[PDB]
């Protein structure tokens, strides 16, 4: 077989998830394809009578009629459904993939909007701090037989802190803490991550670093998606990568009598946890008081404790919830406590690094791989 | 049997929880009598290996080599231990009691800390509302088949912001939004708790309202337990009443096949999901900055986090994990999200009960039997 090393273009990208994903419950709507309508979901008056083994038991349960006792929370309300103007979404990104530019002028640009980051591998090392953190609160633990697992967490989080093209980000320019994405996917191999799981996690981390591009690459984007709300928030949870990131921590907290973790068996729990993940957190963060969204605010906040209380009482029901529910729910308790959070609320400062957490995070640098202007970091690791 | 209705002296009260508890694991401790040593408490390591029923899953879970990760927390140390002296204690409140007053100058004043509270019935109406948002927060519902459990939480909250003399709290003397104390024990009947549970719960808050009235009856106290940490801790619990608290709460949501709670039968398990509830409690306020605590406030917080996940850790293998875990590590969400909290942030105010929370809260008012300075409190209920 001829060997072929030709980066795909953004436009095959796009059609490689499109054909791995397929449509969601809308017809022409890959590569955006959730199977669970968010806006038809329906909430249960809770009977009180549980069993020891309820999945109520699990995460954090805060029952919506509780809601009006926090000032930070309150009521709820139905968001409006524009999920079925999927299909416009998608043809347009394909127009305007068949002439997008393979590099944007700000590529390579720190976005994490905190001052004092100046070092794109500095910024790293905090997301590497917050991806560690968010993978304790959902449940996990440091164990060295997650390391590459826990690197995933640190590709999907550092998009959002340092402008990536998901051209470098797929040929090996691009280096996380001294790792390439290869790096990433021959470790989930060697610590035994079944290769279907690993292309899933895979497709999900393309999709990501995709969705987040076009948001930036494409000005006619944003605009046609602040004004479809529930659309808004599909796109959104695409390019948080909840999805991607849930189904490696399963594989890493699953029982071991239990099988493989298959998308295809578990869509259903999988993507509401992952949309109710990414609905805690906007709460949360909110709440605490720290553009994407449109229209009235106050607004917008109703309809996210509306999904909130749906996802969560649906994810007691699941096979998973025993994972899920407290994956669903842990914002409430990582935002809080993460100095990525508690470093906006102090002006964007950045915390330091105290010497045991920089010991933690020592063996997830590459040093051999960064660059000389990076060679310093995590000094006292 | 000819009818007496003496209330009984604090002495009395002292002699009968002593008679009912007996001693803890100390000869001569009752009725500081916990037998469950918190300074002896192991941590094992985490072998990463767990089955979908693993207690691991309830709760939070924050490993303690994941802790240096976030700034507000840190590393722990094993507290010394003073718990033997608990005799001591004990021998010399009896003397105090030989001759105590049954009252004090400043009974009936407020003490919650918010200068804006001036009527003691609106201090209860907001520790009510603290008290199902702690019940919420736990895992409860707002069923009305629960009321006069959630009110036995507010008598339990209101002792720190209203000063009570036990005398009074007994004998009808002082009512909470109306509701005297025989009220609560008559409506625990009235919804189904078994006579053993109710008087169970009944000498908890016998307990809870002593020793609490000790700390300010008795100037000797407090300089004697200050140096004795270990010890000023199980005080601490029994002042929290978090015990009488968890018994309530698991009558209202355990597995209807499973019996009834007994103390007798799980008091390790309740015991040590107490403990860690009133740790989880000042670990989550001094984070969040907001006396008791002696000598070196950097150690008292090492020891705090020793506690704390040792008391998680060992919570992973009770019979009630599906409860006790939740309980047990709750203020990590409560306390962030709580207007109790939130208010002493804002410069100890008082933040508006809105119509939402009031119409929940308007139930729990017995406006029949409130005095006329009160008689509108919760108007938009
Ligand atoms: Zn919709
Ligand atoms: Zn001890």
């Amino acid at each position: 077989t001829p060997t072929k090393m030709a980066t795909l273009t953004t436009k095959q990208m796009w059609q490689t998830i499109k054909d791995y994903f397929g449509d969601g419950f809308v017809t022409g709507s890959a590569p955006i394809s959730y199977n669970v309508h968010t806006c038809d979901m329906q909430l249960q008056p809770d009977s009180g009578i549980h069993a020891a083994s309820d999945g109520i038991h699990y995460g954090v349960q805060i029952s919506e009629d509780s809601m009006p006792l926090f000032s930070i929370m309150g009521d709820t309300a139905a968001p409006p459904c524009t999920c079925h103007r999927v299909d416009e979404i998608v043809k347009h990104i394909d127009e305007f993939l068949e002439r997008a530019p393979e590099a944007l002028p700000d590529d390579g640009a720190i976005t994490s909007g905190k001052p004092c980051d100046t070092n794109p591998d500095q910024v790293s090392l905090y997301a590497m701090r917050d991806s560690l953190s968010w993978w304790v609160h959902w449940g996990g633990n440091l164990r060295p037989e997650h390391y590459w697992k826990q690197i995933y967490i640190g590709f999907a989080a550092i998009p959002d802190d340092v402008q990536i093209s998901p051209r470098e980000f797929l040929d090996g320019t691009y280096r996380y803490l001294g790792h390439t994405w290869d790096d990433c996917l021959s470790g989930l191999e060697e610590e035994g991550v079944s290769p279907d799981e690993i292309e899933f996690a895979n497709m999900c981390m393309w999709r990501q670093m995709l969705t987040q591009w076009l948001e930036k690459a494409d000005p006619e984007l944003l605009p046609l998606l602040k004004g479809k709300i529930s659309l808004m928030l599909q796109y959104r949870v695409l390019t948080a990568n909840t999805l991607g990131c849930l189904a490696l921590f399963m594989n890493a907290t699953a029982d071991p009598k239990d099988g493989p973790i298959h998308y295809a068996d578990s869509s259903y729990e999988m993507e509401i946890a992952s949309v109710a993940q990414c609905v805690t957190l906007d709460m949360a963060k909110e709440a605490m008081g720290i553009e994407v969204v449109a229209g009235d605010r106050a607004q917008r906040k109703r309809e996210l404790r509306w999904i909130y209380v749906r996802c969560m009482q649906i994810l007691e029901s699941q096979p998973h919830a025993h994972m899920l529910r407290r994956y669903g729910s842990a914002g409430l308790h990582y935002v809080p406590m993460m100095d990525r959070y508690l470093e906006r609320v102090s002006g964007h400062t950045r915390f330091p690094i105290r010497d045991g957490a920089a010991r933690i995070l020592e063996r997830f640098i590459n040093r051999a791989e960064l660059p000389k202007e990076s060679e310093d970091i995590n000094p006292n690791g």
